[PDB]
């Protein structure tokens, strides 16, 4: 989505800015870009390539270059030992002169898939493998002031964030990962942003296979329930946990099966507004519902 999701962030590169992508493009990929089009703009690009070599010049897997004229447009085409490809042509373009915008390229296996402004805007399928791509240019009038990755692979601690819809009954959020194979122990917290205090502390023990949680409120930790039928992780364990509330206690399920109840010591459940994540695990992804 935003920021937790992102293992990259580079602010600022000078244009022509050329760049090595810090991982494989792998399928899932997500690459953000955010900017603003100057008012003279005739033109701008945004090149994945293979490599950065200027001569020959290197192969452009994919050309992203939108044009501002009457009939304003996105180019796309592909550059093979020096020589262009089939042109694709987007009209409609999204882009516009003195306007900020955000786009948003998903590497899937077969194309690449782009948005702009939240809006879909084209399909380019693969005529070079996204293995080969490393490196991403941007050429022209363009003010780039921000581009940021989301690699397939696991995200990056500490994990906060403030929940889009308040808690409540009703309310899931459901965290996915996998415990590190010489995991200690991870917390998964549901804090009251502004009291600063956790209504919700889980924090599983891999090392004493316990499954300790409690509250945190004025300042003080409460007292820890660990009472349980069974420790659900085990270091090196893929899991999804989801932690569902309801009007009398948060309910706790792993794999598909239910752990525990926690009733309820922080009442007013609408206040409970951030979700904080830390420990020995590969945090893969959070979504509250
Ligand atoms: O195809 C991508 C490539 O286009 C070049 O411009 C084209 C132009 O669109 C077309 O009208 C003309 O007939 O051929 C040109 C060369 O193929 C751009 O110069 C190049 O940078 C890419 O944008
Ligand atoms: O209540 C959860 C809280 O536990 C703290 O650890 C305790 C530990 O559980 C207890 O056995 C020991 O005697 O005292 C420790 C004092 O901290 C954790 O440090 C804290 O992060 C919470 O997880």
């Amino acid at each position: 989505l935003s920021l937790n999701n992102l293992q990259n962030i580079i602010y600022n590169p000078v244009i022509p800015f050329v760049g090595t992508i810090p991982d494989q493009l792998d399928p899932g990929t997500l690459i953000v870009i955010r900017g603003h089009v100057p008012s003279d703009a005739d033109r701008f690009q945004v090149d994945l390539q293979n490599g950065s070599s200027m001569k020959p010049r290197a192969d452009v897997a994919f050309h992203f270059n939108p044009r501002f004229k009457r009939a304003g447009c996105i180019v796309c085409n592909t550059l093979i030992n020096e020589k262009w490809g089939r042109e694709e042509i987007t009209y409609d373009t999204p882009f516009k002169r003195e306007k900020s915008f955000e786009i948003v390229i998903m590497v899937l296996k077969d194309k690449f898939q782009v948005a702009v402004n939240g809006k879909h805007t084209l399909l380019y399928g693969h005529r070079i493998g996204p293995e080969k791509i490393d490196t991403l240019g941007i050429y022209g009038k363009v003010n780039i002031h921000s581009i940021g990755f989301s690699f397939s692979s696991h995200m990056r601690l500490p994990f906060a964030a403030r929940l889009n819809t308040p808690m409540g009954p009703g309310r899931t959020v459901v965290v996915k990962g996998e415990v590190n194979a010489n995991a200690k122990s991870f917390n998964v917290d549901l804090l009251a942003g502004k009291s600063k205090d956790i209504a919700l502390h889980l924090n599983p023990r891999l090392n004493i296979k316990a499954f300790v949680r409690n509250s945190f409120l004025q300042e003080s930790w409460g007292e820890e329930e660990r009472n349980i039928t069974s420790f659900p992780f085990s270091p090196g364990m893929y899991f999804e946990m989801i932690i569902y509330c309801d009007v009398r206690e948060f309910k706790v399920a792993v794999n598909g099966v239910h752990s525990l109840e926690y009733k309820h010591r922080f009442k007013e459940l609408s206040s409970i507004d951030t979700l904080e994540i830390n420990g020995d695990i590969h945090l893969l992804e959070v979504r509250s519902w």
